[PDB]
């Protein structure tokens, strides 16, 4: 480029910067093309073009001005890239602001979508504020290849679409530009199918929606509603390996954590709205907004010391009682809690407080509601036509046709969407088996095998692998978590290694072993020592997340306290021993709201949590216990640096089944960070119990779950114990400990102590 052109950009004299900024074809070779990407990056000293899907990164060079950059790249197609931008000591990674010079679908957009590879399709499908022919308005576009006609109906035309009939492009996508409307416009698509039947659909790519049970889509000016402040968070995330960090998740259902009064408006970020009543049977209660949740949940979690919040599905869903697992508005956060910018505020505030956000994401099915994706254009469009693979009859829902390009694209781009537009730090997928198996919950003679005669759902495996490949290329540093309940192999291993590409898997076997164990009367736990120890036998086959989830405290299973045998004191003690063991056992941690304060009743999605319990000392003390335990977890490297390496764990002794005692080491990079963990899973205290340790010296009693401030009996080692030179458990030194009842100790060598 010329200095004249550069200067015109620098000084805002250029008539259209899209002519020179962004990606432009310079020439075509025999088997490749030569492209330039240009960027004007005021205050940046350096920049690079990342091609994450090719695993390439090319420096940009300043050209004529220190803040004007160019990068020449040869490759057959330059569809997917990001800019890395360095300003002083800080780097950010963004999409190119000059990527898309028009709001309408280009030939190239249509080609990539038709192949399944348009990773940013949601910039053009749906409803977008823009300008065509010189006039500002909204561009609508919708995939409905078999429809006879489609019209846009909404507030602007009194729900009569005759003068807003769309135009069909390339036999597949309908479009329309409507002048002089903007964000806030309420609309649907009116479709006529090949039989001539006329019906109404919400926008599959809609960014916002009326409050259930209303279903109109609402236009959002999604890039001009919120100013983020989380660049430093995002930079640390991208440059870190979350597998080597503390990850302690507080699982939350946003509709049911805390409710407000329906006698007042719902406050929003700089605004308000009408209250959303929780149910017709509890009409004095309303949901809190994303904004109020940012003001209340976030400092709560921060104070408790969790590293992450995991949300039950916040995608738009018509029925509260599905908990969010039956989604019909995949591209919009639910309007129960306010607007898209209110949820952006929530995430930005989590990041400001050093808390990550993991979203339960639901690609496995969708319900039949007529506003939603079902039978979209008068054919089986999103769902497979064959009910043997396209319906989950036991659930009454429909299964996406994962092999169909535009359906695959809807979902792949959907996952990306939440990381792009809402800056989230991870996803979790529930019931991954539901996708992986062609015979899932199907009787003999009611499913068919794959092309090789197996039960593997080939198209769904390919889709999962593509999601996880892309996610980690575009957003390194994220968490992709699976619950898979059939022992499918290599769930949490890279795709190149034959895995599904998740980085964590819930240890459901561990969860069952633990809860089943602790439910047993302590005298009988001697017959079930194997529940304590078995999960370490397969542990190194996956990267495990130790999750005690919402699913375990509903449907007659009781809340945690109620699972435990004995009198009130011992129920509390069992809870503290179990969770101390969980936090010291190898693997990342997840627990669900209400577990941290000892709610007695089961989780009820229709009400809120029993916060009044926190007026009473025993619930206060258990909440303090969790607060201290999360703090300890973040402060002790041996609890998180080597979760997934042999080095990080070794049993000291696990044979004393008749006393339900086990002990083990955790380690990290510094030998002086090693920890000695001792568990006593009966109420019998032990005044002298010998445990082998690896070094001489004084072992501080770093944590003790029977401490009085946690509700315990305050038994223990009064600070710590000097090791004896007395061989034990095949170790040269040993501690003569007092073991409190129904409790776990963590001890740590203080190599500087005075003898
Ligand atoms: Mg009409
Ligand atoms: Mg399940
Ligand atoms: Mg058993
Ligand atoms: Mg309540």
């Amino acid at each position: 480029i010329s200095a004249d052109q550069v200067n015109q950009i620098i000084y805002n004299l250029h008539h259209d910067p899209f002519e020179i900024l962004g990606c432009h074809l310079l020439e075509e070779g025999k088997n490749t093309k030569k492209w330039v990407v240009r960027a004007y990056l005021p205050k940046a000293e350096a920049a690079w073009v990342i091609r994450p899907t090719e695993r390439k990164e090319d420096p940009m060079n300043s050209v004529h001005h220190p803040n004007f950059f160019e990068c020449i790249i040869e490759t057959p197609e330059l569809n997917h890239y990001q800019l890395k931008v360095k300003e002083g000591e800080h780097e950010k990674v963004i999409y190119d602001p000059y990527a898309f010079s028009s709001p309408y679908l280009t030939d190239e957009d249509i080609y990539l979508f038709s192949e399944g590879n348009h990773h940013r399709i949601y910039e053009k499908l749906g409803a977008h504020v823009g300008e065509i022919n010189g006039v500002k308005g909204v561009y609508f576009a919708v995939w409905a290849p078999n429809a006879r006609n489609v019209s846009v109906i909404g507030d602007f035309n009194n729900w009569d679409g005759r003068e807003h009939q769309m135009r069909k492009r390339n036999y597949t996508i309908w479009e329309l530009f409507v002048p002089e409307i903007g964000s806030g416009t309420v609309y649907k698509y009116e479709i006529k199918n090949s039989e001539g039947h006329i019906y109404e659909k919400s926008d599959p790519y809609g960014f916002y929606r009326e409050v259930r049970p209303n279903t109109a889509s609402i236009v959002v000016d999604i890039d001009n509603i919120y100013q983020w402040h989380d660049e430093e968070w995002l930079e640390k995330r991208r440059n870190s390996d979350p597998l080597k960090q503390p990850v302690s998740v507080y699982e939350v259902h946003l509709g049911s954590w805390l409710h407000g009064s329906s006698a007042e408006k719902m406050p929003l970020l700089n605004g308000e709205a009408d209250p959303v009543i929780v149910s017709e049977w509890n009409p004095g209660a309303r949901f809190l907004s994303y904004y109020e949740l940012a003001e209340k949940l976030i400092p709560y979690v921060k104070d408790m010391g969790y590293t992450h919040i995991e949300l039950l599905p916040i995608a738009e869903h018509p029925f509260d009682g599905s908990w969010g697992y039956q989604v019909t508005g995949f591209y919009s956060p639910t309007s129960r809690f306010g607007r898209p910018e209110d949820f952006m505020y929530f995430v930005d505030k989590c990041h400001e407080n050093g808390i990550g956000v993991i979203l339960d994401w639901v690609p496995g099915h969708f319900p039949k509601d007529s506003h939603g994706l079902a039978y979209f254009d008068g054919t089986h469009l999103y769902e497979h036509a064959d009910p043997r693979i396209g319906e989950h009859k036991e659930w009454g829902t429909l299964v996406f046709n994962y092999g169909r390009h535009e359906v695959r694209n809807f979902l792949v781009a959907n996952v990306l969407f939440w990381f792009d537009k809402y800056h989230v730090d991870g996803i979790r997928v529930d019931a991954v088996a539901s996708m992986l198996y062609r015979n899932y919950l199907r009787k003999e003679g009611e499913w068919i095998a794959n092309e090789y005669g197996g039960d593997e759902h080939i198209e769904a495996v390919s889709f999962i692998r593509e999601v996880n490949t892309l996610l980690f290329e575009y957003f390194p540093g994220i968490l992709s978590i699976a619950e898979e309940s059939t022992e499918w192999e290599k769930v949490s291993r890279p795709v190149y290694a034959g895995g599904l590409g998740f980085n964590l898997k819930w240890d459901m076997g561990w969860m069952h072993d633990m809860l089943d164990y602790f439910n047993i009367d302590p005298y009988f736990r001697q017959y079930h020592q194997n529940n304590v120890t078995f999960s370490m036998l397969y542990y190194y086959n996956e990267n495990f997340m130790l999750a005690l989830s919402h699913d375990e405290i509903v449907h007659g299973k009781s809340n945690m306290l109620g699972k435990m045998p004995g009198d009130e004191w011992q129920k509390y003690a069992n809870v503290r021993a179990l969770f101390t063991y969980m936090y010291t056992h190898p693997g990342k941690k997840t627990m669900f709201m209400s577990m941290e304060f000892g709610q007695w009743s089961e989780w009820n999605v229709w009400g809120d949590l029993e916060w009044h319990l926190l007026q009473y000392e025993p619930h206060q003390q258990l909440k303090q216990f969790f607060t201290d335990l999360n703090a300890l977890y973040q402060q002790e490297p041996a609890l998180y640096t080597h979760d997934f390496e042999y080095h990080g764990f070794e049993w000291i002794d696990c044979n004393d089944n008749t006393h339900s005692v086990v002990s083990f080491l955790r380690r990290s990079d510094d030998p002086n960070d090693s920890l000695v963990v001792v568990c006593n899973f009966t109420p019998q205290p032990h005044s002298h119990y010998r445990i082998g340790v690896p070094e001489a010296g004084y072992y501080v009693e770093l944590f003790n779950s029977d401490a009085k401030q946690y509700g315990g009996s305050n038994m223990g080692n009064l600070g710590g114990k000097w090791a004896d030179e007395w061989s034990f458990h095949n170790k040269p030194y040993s501690l003569d400990l007092c073991l409190p009842p129904l409790a776990v100790l963590i001890l740590k060598l203080d190599p500087t102590k005075v003898p």
